């Protein structure tokens, strides 16, 4: 670990704090994540081989005196920040479509290898000036865990949590990542969080008010779910046209499929790549201020 020279507190994730570091030898710039059971070690170590242009490369893993340091390739900005920096004008559709396409690409890769992110969010998507967007902290949720809180003396964000997780499902699948990406997608379009809940019940109810209270009709087995309460208010489904304006019909169609209540009905990353919405997909360059 004495091989790096901390440069600045780049972040403060749920696993631990993140610093920008300079490998004293190669001089390469990396993102140093200081965070353990051997199980985790095998887990976060298998990730070292999961490489993809849209996945933030996990350079190395340093476990010294029960201190877990994760070294990732460095990117100068996350989407949350770019999104805030594009607040007045918003991100150009072409760029939105390119980012989702690449993210769907990263997801398809991870999912084909049976790896889930489990906690996608704007702060976990990093961009470079090349017009590239990558998934950060991938597979780090299973490798460890994810409580309502943490040591960072901070609050978790459930804004992007799929309903099956909120309803008590313990064996959720890759479909939770698609739900999360759907929320981010809607957020890139509206420049406003889709379901900014402040508690699990508020989170679930904001979803309910927009997509309608799920029942056995649209979600077979939903009432069997652990945290399902026959007493949930019965909300009507609000037309999607009112959810993500002014996204066009192709996008609203893709989004609605990424937000299906039934995980099994929810569109897969691989299948989303063949959606008409990306028929005219390109790769524009963003304008970043570093
Ligand atoms: C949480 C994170 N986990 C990883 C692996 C992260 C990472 C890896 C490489 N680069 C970056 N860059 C970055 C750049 C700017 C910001 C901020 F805070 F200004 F928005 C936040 C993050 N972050 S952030």
């Amino acid at each position: 670990m004495e091989n790096f020279q901390k440069v600045e507190k780049i972040g403060e994730g749920t696993y631990g704090v993140v610093y920008k570091a300079r490998n004293k030898l190669t001089g390469e710039v990396v993102a140093l994540k200081k965070i353990v059971p051997s199980t985790a070690i095998r887990e976060i170590s298998l990730l070292k081989e999961l490489n993809h242009p849209n996945i933030v490369k996990l350079l190395d893993v340093i476990h010294t005196e029960n201190k877990l340091y994760l070294v990732f390739e460095f990117l100068h900005q996350d989407l949350k920040k770019f999104m805030d920096a594009s607040a007045l004008t918003g991100i150009p559709l072409p760029l939105i479509k390119s980012y989702l396409f690449q993210l769907l690409q990263g997801l398809a890769f991870c999912h084909s290898h049976r790896v889930l992110h489990r906690d996608l969010k704007p702060q976990n998507l990093l961009i470079n000036t090349e017009g590239a967007i990558k998934l950060a902290d991938f597979g780090l949720a299973r490798a460890f865990g994810v409580p309502v809180r943490t040591y960072t003396h901070e609050v978790v964000t459930l804004w992007y949590r799929a309903p099956e997780i909120l309803l008590g499902c313990k064996y959720y699948s890759t479909a939770v990542d698609i739900w999360s990406l759907g929320c981010i997608f809607a957020e890139m379009v509206t420049r406003r969080a889709l379901f900014p809940g402040d508690s699990e019940i508020d989170q679930l109810f904001r979803i309910f008010r927009t997509l309608g209270t799920p029942d056995e009709v649209v979600w077979p087995g939903v009432t069997s779910m652990p945290d399902y309460k026959p007493s949930f208010p019965k909300w009507a489904r609000q037309d999607f046209s009112k959810v993500v304006p002014p996204l066009d019909e192709d996008g609203r169609s893709l989004l609605s499929q990424m937000l299906h209540y039934d995980p099994n009905k929810r569109i897969s990353a691989k299948a989303a790549l063949a959606h008409p919405f990306f028929q005219d997909v390109t790769k524009p360059v963003p304008h970043l201020r570093l």
